């Protein structure tokens, strides 16, 4: 409750997302553009908070590009978390600045060791924060916590292992 969060750069990731968003993936791992970067506020700041993130398919279908236009081309085949690396920390530490997810890596890799998300090529998916409490004692481990989820749909995106859309392609250069 009263806990809120602000996605940063915002107007960007618009720009990607009224064309259609793609991320490349590749086996080594590949970091996101934009950046997935929030501001949190309403935390308590003197309890404990994991902050973390997960990638879950956006729909049940897989994609094809042409004629300048996404369309699905059948069902999705069949289908790991990223813990920010300063959790657990104060509601003070988090709120003090962003919080940045840029170290995350997207892989195509399913039998990847480096504990980077595995996605498929051609396949919606939708980034999610998670933020969860430590128990009444300020620890984790004892109890399952309560914790919320927060769904930014403008960060949703296409997977895929080169750039499709050429309008995505001259964004990310113009941007990155
Ligand atoms: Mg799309
Ligand atoms: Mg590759
Ligand atoms: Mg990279
Ligand atoms: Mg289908």
């Amino acid at each position: 409750e009263g806990i809120k969060v602000f996605l940063h750069e915002r107007e960007l990731w618009l720009k990607f997302h009224e064309v259609g968003t793609e991320m490349i993936i590749t086996k080594a791992g590949r970091r996101m553009f934009p950046s997935y970067k929030v501001k949190v506020t309403g935390l308590n700041p003197k309890t404990k908070y994991i902050l973390l993130m997960d990638i879950v398919p956006a729909d049940d279908h897989r994609y094809k590009f042409a004629d300048n236009k996404w369309s699905v081309t059948g069902k999705a085949e069949p289908a790991r978390l990223y813990v920010h690396p300063d959790s657990p920390a104060t509601g003070a530490h988090w709120m003090r600045q962003l919080v940045s997810f840029q170290k995350l890596k997207l892989t195509n890799n399913h039998l990847d060791p480096f504990g980077h998300i595995i996605l498929n090529s051609m396949h919606k998916y939708q980034p999610r924060l998670h933020i969860v409490k430590a128990d009444e004692n300020n620890g984790f481990g004892s109890k399952n916590t309560a914790f919320c989820t927060h769904v930014f749909p403008e960060t949703a995106f296409i997977a895929v292992t080169s750039y499709q859309n050429h309008k995505i392609t001259q964004l990310k250069i113009e941007n990155n």
